[PDB]
């Protein structure tokens, strides 16, 4: 079994900015969902390998976690806030597409959403 190539992170003629939104995004959102007791299953791509998950990726067509949005964020990869938002919300939703209500995974995945939900409410206007 393969897992597919990560998400790209680095586009060198993709446009990008830094805005106070992607500043907050960073510092108040990412950092948030970091360090939480429930973020270690998201902190980098799925290892359908490892995991014996060899459907995870016939399933999941726009895989994304953590890892990719803390290097988006890092590298300044993002044009602005929406596009950082909808990678989170595709991390949750494919955790809910795949796994069962009630999954361990899926309560962890929840704890996560509450919390960006709560700071993302917050997104400051754009500067
Ligand atoms: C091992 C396993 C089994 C199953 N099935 C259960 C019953 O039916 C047969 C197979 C579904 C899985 N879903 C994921 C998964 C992740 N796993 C991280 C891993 O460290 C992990 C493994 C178990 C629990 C946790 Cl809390 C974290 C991470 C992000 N999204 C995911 O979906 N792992 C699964």
């Amino acid at each position: 079994s393969m897992n597919p190539p990560p998400p790209e992170t680095s586009n060198p003629n993709k446009p990008k900015r830094q805005t106070n939104q992607l500043q907050y995004l960073l510092r108040v959102v990412l950092k948030t969902l970091w360090k939480h007791q429930f973020a270690w299953p998201f902190q980098q791509p799925v290892d359908a390998v490892k995991l014996n998950l060899p459907d995870y990726y016939k399933i999941i067509k726009t895989p994304m976690d953590m890892g990719t949005i803390k290097k988006r964020l890092e590298n300044n990869y993002y044009w602005n806030a929406q596009e950082c938002i909808q990678d989170f919300n595709t991390m949750f939703t494919n955790c809910y597409i795949y796994n069962k209500p009630g999954d361990d995974i899926v309560l962890m995945a929840e704890a996560l959403e509450k919390l960006f939900l709560q700071k993302i409410n917050e997104l400051p206007t754009e500067e």
